[PDB]
């Protein structure tokens, strides 16, 4: 493995006055960028969806659903409130083999249409980061997609590390 290095956290803005209640519900992954994300023209990445449910204790149950091998695949994360509102750590990190580190920062959102979220983790001592462009719908404007490309490039990622998953109906319409 050779990886583009994680950016310093100083280059990753935090959404001011983060509203945890308004960030809840279903988000479509309209854009994906990161040091382990590679464009694949033979088999282009399919859109998946992530559901944020705020618990009584103010941590998030995070359920993601993707269409793989004719079936809906579910995976669950717990996001624990971090240092400042809009940051999170991963609950029960010991239950993920090789994972020593996991950070979430909500970069920007208007809550009812779009969000950009930064993830950083250390797995088998390798440092991974990604940015997801979230949509409340499966389509976003040229403007929001160019904003996400610009932001991804500001963190050192070239074009072939930025993908726009293809909209689908299976699994993610529930």
């Amino acid at each position: 493995s050779d990886l583009i290095p994680a950016p310093p956290l100083s280059k990753v803005p935090l959404q001011q006055n983060f509203q945890d209640n308004q960030f809840q519900g279903k988000w479509y992954v309209v854009g994906l960028a990161g040091n382990a994300i590679l464009r694949e023209d033979k088999d282009p990445q399919k859109m998946y969806a992530t559901i944020y449910e705020l618990k009584e204790d103010k941590s998030y149950n995070v359920t993601s659903v993707l269409f793989r091998k004719k079936k809906c695949d579910y995976w669950i994360r717990t996001f624990v409130p971090g240092s400042q509102p809009g940051e999170f750590t991963l609950g029960n990190i010991k239950s993920y083999p090789g994972l020593t580190s996991y950070l979430v920062r909500v970069v920007s959102t208007n809550y009812n249409q779009h969000a950009m979220v930064f993830f950083k983790k250390v797995s088998q001592n390798r440092e991974y980061f990604k940015i997801t462009l979230y949509g409340r719908t499966k389509e976003l404007t040229s403007e929001l997609k160019e904003n996400f490309i610009r932001f991804s490039k500001s963190l050192g990622l070239p074009e072939n590390h930025i993908v726009f998953p293809v909209p689908i109906d299976q699994c993610i319409d529930g």
